[PDB]
């Protein structure tokens, strides 16, 4: 459940998340996030 446009990515949680190319997806980094 992804909320941004393909080619803008943002910050969240505790990582980046890139938005995918369906403008509903995100790879996000996802390395570590307590909170």
């Amino acid at each position: 459940e992804v909320t941004c446009e393909p080619g803008t990515t943002f910050k969240d949680k505790c990582n980046t998340c890139r938005c995918g190319s369906d403008g509903k997806s995100a790879a996000c980094t996802l390395k570590a996030c307590p909170q």
